[PDB]
């Protein structure tokens, strides 16, 4: 009985860019990545699990009805008029297909959670596209239409208990403002992300990504802003943070379901991050996530522009959800003084909430 599950669906490639065929969120970042599971004989070890559309009522546990009603109308729109629709957001395409491919999204996430609660699967990955963590309460943002990630947390919880806990770890090279915003107020959702962020040039252009931003109310200290300046940043930096901060407050917390917003654009040759971590890298940081939550882990693919790149980094990650040795990584170096700077201004910050940090 295969310990890992696998969601996949060639239908989510419909969704295109009519005015600028190269622009880069591109129908085959799916299929490539799937094409390599296949060369490297891991598909046949998964068990294959089903896509579904999402619900309606399904759409309305983060988003509001407005919302709902306006980014469904597109299906029936004529060219002149997506194009115009798309103009009011801050970076969006659409196409008659992509409402369809956005609720195929969302279904194969709910399709997976459950298989892992069950137990019919310890842990799963979903290759899924478009992606989901600029999505706000009530608009489209960054590529983004509907939260996936945020939606599959309101879901676990709609069919255990209202409290259950729940991790999201963010490593997409971009801060997820849609998460953030989501959870603000809340204690039962902890959100922890990694991101390039320039003093608040780097897109999406905002100061809510600084280490200050903590949580609101009942939720204060359950938010944690962990944001890089000045430097090209690897795997001694991605490793030096989970040791000193992601683990530690990880483990007080003692979620129930752990879910990844795993995004391939920190990864060595991607246009648009410049960063360098390696696919070996991304093997440990998956490593470490599985110690937690009695295993019960969840991979959604986010952002990741370079088309080998990506194909390589996610199979490294689901050869170890199969129990896989992690490979070795590169000789010890010294951090970058400027992260170090990051780190410790994030200690002093949460240091007054979490006990294992002081
Ligand atoms: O991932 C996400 C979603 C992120 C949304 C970003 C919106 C602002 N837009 C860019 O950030 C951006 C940066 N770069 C490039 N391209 C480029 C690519 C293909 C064709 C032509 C140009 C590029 C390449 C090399 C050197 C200079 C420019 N395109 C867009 N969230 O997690
Ligand atoms: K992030
Ligand atoms: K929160
Ligand atoms: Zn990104």
């Amino acid at each position: 009985s295969p310990i890992t599950g696998l969601v996949y669906d060639q239908r989510m490639m419909l969704h295109h860019n009519m005015w600028d065929s190269h622009h880069p969120e591109l129908p085959q970042r799916i299929s490539r990545i799937f094409s390599r599971h296949e060369e490297l004989r891991l598909l046949s070890r998964c068990h294959r699990i089903p896509a579904r559309l999402a619900t309606e009522e399904e759409l309305a546990l983060c988003h509001s009805s407005k919302h709902i009603s306006i980014i469904k109308s597109s299906e029936h729109m004529k060219p002149r008029d997506l194009n115009r629709l798309g103009d009011e957001y801050n970076s969006i395409f659409i196409s008659n297909e992509s409402y369809t491919c956005a609720l195929l999204a969302a279904g194969s996430c709910f399709n997976s959670a459950q298989a892992i609660l069950t137990g019919q699967v310890r842990n799963a990955v979903a290759i899924v596209r478009p992606p989901g963590h600029h999505a706000e309460k009530d608009t489209a943002c960054g590529f983004c239409f509907f939260n996936t990630a945020a939606l599959t947390a309101r879901y676990a919880q709609s069919i255990t208990r209202e409290s259950l806990r729940v991790l999201i770890v963010d490593w997409d090279v971009h801060h997820g403002n849609g998460t953030q915003h989501i959870f603000e107020e809340d204690d039962s959702v902890l959100y922890i992300s990694l991101h390039r962020y320039e003093d608040g040039a780097f897109f999406p252009n905002s100061e809510d990504a600084n280490y200050d931003k903590v949580g609101l109310g009942k939720g204060r200290g359950y938010n944690v802003n962990i944001p890089w300046n000045g430097g090209k940043m690897g795997d001694p930096e991605y490793m030096a943070a989970f040791h000193h901060l992601v683990m530690p407050i990880a483990r007080e917390f003692a979620p129930e379901l752990v879910l990844v917003s795993a995004g391939f654009d920190a990864a060595r040759g991607d246009p648009l991050g410049g960063f360098q971590v390696t696919p070996e890298g991304y093997a440990h940081l998956t490593h470490q996530l599985m110690s937690l939550a009695a295993g019960r882990v969840l991979i959604i693919l986010e952002g990741g522009y370079n088309l080998t790149s990506i194909s390589e980094s996610m199979s490294m990650c689901t050869s170890m959800l199969l129990g896989d040795s992690p490979p070795s990584l590169d000789h010890l170096t010294p951090l970058k003084t400027s992260a170090t700077v990051s780190i410790n201004n994030v200690l002093r910050a949460h240091a007054p909430f979490w006990s294992s940090l002081r």
